């Protein structure tokens, strides 16, 4: 996947997963699928659906372990928009960010998130590149719209 899972989405995961395997009566159908897609936070499309419920019923032949599960539905819960996701939870992200709260994420913040969801350090060239790819009104702070932006296609 594009990085690694946080606690809170493999929390996320695992309640998406209970309510696929309550569904699961041997095989999964569409709308089944899609709902507990849903429970995650992202919207499928049908195109989508047909080729994970293909998948699951034929290739798994209804097997689906939680690691199996894992690995399909990870980089869709990965790949969630703004749009997806909602305010509050967007707001929470950013607050994530924002560790002193004071509504701007400082190049000393990002570098901390950063390290926090790639699970690695980021270099001082790298966060400087990010800031002047990411920030609108040329300040050297990212706020809230500028965060958002950075989820948003
Ligand atoms: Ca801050
Ligand atoms: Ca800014």
């Amino acid at each position: 996947m594009d990085r690694s899972l946080r606690p809170e989405e493999i929390e996320e995961l695992r309640e998406a997963f209970r309510e696929f395997d309550k569904d699961k009566d041997g095989y999964i159908n569409c709308r089944d699928l899609g709902n507990c897609m849903r429970t995650m936070g992202y919207m499928p499309t049908e195109m989508e659906l047909i080729e994970l419920s293909q998948q699951i019923n034929m290739n798994l032949g209804g097997h689906v372990d939680f690691d199996d599960f894992v690995e399909l539905m990870g980089p869709k819960l990965l790949a969630e928009t703004a749009d997806m996701i909602g305010v509050k939870e967007l707001r929470d992200a950013f607050r994530e960010f924002d560790t002193n709260g004071d509504g701007e994420i400082s190049t000393s913040e990002l570098r901390e998130a950063m390290r926090k969801l790639l699970g690695h350090q980021v270099g001082h060239r790298d966060i400087e590149e990010i800031i002047r790819d990411v920030d609108l009104n040329g300040d050297g702070r990212v706020d809230f719209e500028e965060f958002v932006r950075m989820m948003s296609r």
